[PDB]
């Protein structure tokens, strides 16, 4: 069950990284591990080498051509700023005309995502619309926890470190819904004060960039 | 209000004038609920049915707020426009300004599939009508498995659809109740979608065909 999760890894396919550190951080204490672009084979290689370990591992599909059976649990991205139905459901709608036969449905977890870095790659090619205030987030995390009633609602700062009040107050608006946060989480200290207001901490970029630093991250939270 | 229970119910334009006579009749009709679909025109028909002892639900389409007074808010979200504004926009512009005075336990998310091109709603709301079933049936289970609305709900609005594309919909779905609305005139129309509809939507055939249209609670009550 993902209500438990307070701290996850989110791993690179496209990204290599060695056995003896892949082991490290499957056996850190990290609540689970997250594949995130891609292409089939090597999304199923990566899940191979991860199932040596216990840790949870789930498969974030943001391109319907990397979708792959054998994970504990899919999160399925909705971009709810984008200015384009098509990341909102029409991407959506086309992986579950083909896939959903096949779908079990109890693994799967969609993600209210608000995309609040513009010089992001994600915040480019979905459309958002960043400039938002506190008003405009939380009004996206009410209609998640409210109208929609997402599993998930995400924030996302990609590779700058968010504003923790607006994770802060983001947070008193949900209930039902899970708060992620995710955004240049590289320092203990950084992953600590997130995971104060958010329900589950996404660390990502300093697992290549800074990986001692992103190992410390899990007692951080943990702890 | 358990809308799960809901199999049939009457669906009202406010901008259609209704008399006493007939408002009456639907009203006592054994109709789950009257939907209504000015604000003091709104709340003048509110209160008209509030004489009686139906449910009265307002399905909301304009940002907002909702009018008070109603048993339960229905909120459509088109799941097939092309447009994000018909999505999302509009709900969030909505919630923005209003959403700290809301009650949600009394708001219903209505997932809808907009099936008829000809209709007002299809054109504004830039609805992608040409679906074969495994389309709608993709629809059902994105408005249930990723999103997840309480009530899906195929809208052939004056066109009446077909019963099988119906079955296979309802097959798709498990939690989420089915909704359908479209070209309902005579009982039998009535009693054959909701064989597979949890819930069909009588409207238009109120101003045209009155008594076939009563007579549609009866058939599919029984």
């Amino acid at each position: 069950e993902i209500r438990a999760w307070r701290h996850v890894f989110k791993l690179d396919p496209n990204k290599p990284i060695d056995d003896e550190r892949l082991e490290r951080l499957c056996e850190s204490g990290t609540d689970a591990v997250i594949v995130g672009g891609v292409t089939i084979d090597n999304v199923l290689d990566l899940l191979a080498r991860i199932r040596r370990f216990s840790v949870p591992c789930a498969l974030e599909v943001t391109d319907v051509e990397a979708l792959t059976p054998g994970f504990d649990v899919y999160l399925v991205p909705i971009v709810l700023n984008s200015r384009q139905a098509e990341w909102i459901i029409g991407r959506h709608h086309e992986a579950v005309k083909q896939y959903g036969d096949m779908m079990n449905w109890d693994e799967i977890a969609a993600e209210g995502y608000c995309i609040l870095n513009p010089e992001c790659k994600a915040a480019k090619l979905t459309r958002a619309d960043t400039e938002l205030d506190v008003d405009d987030i939380v009004a996206y995390a009410r209609l998640a926890e409210h109208l929609y009633k997402l599993p998930i609602f995400y924030l996302e700062y990609s590779g700058v470190y968010g504003d923790p009040s607006v994770v802060d107050k983001v947070k008193q608006a949900l209930d039902q819904t899970q708060l992620f946060y995710g955004g240049g989480i590289t320092t203990p200290e950084q992953a600590e004060h997130m995971a104060r207001y958010a329900d589950t901490v996404v660390v990502g970029n300093a697992i290549y960039d800074a990986f001692e630093q992103a190992l410390a991250t899990v007692a951080a939270v943990k702890q």
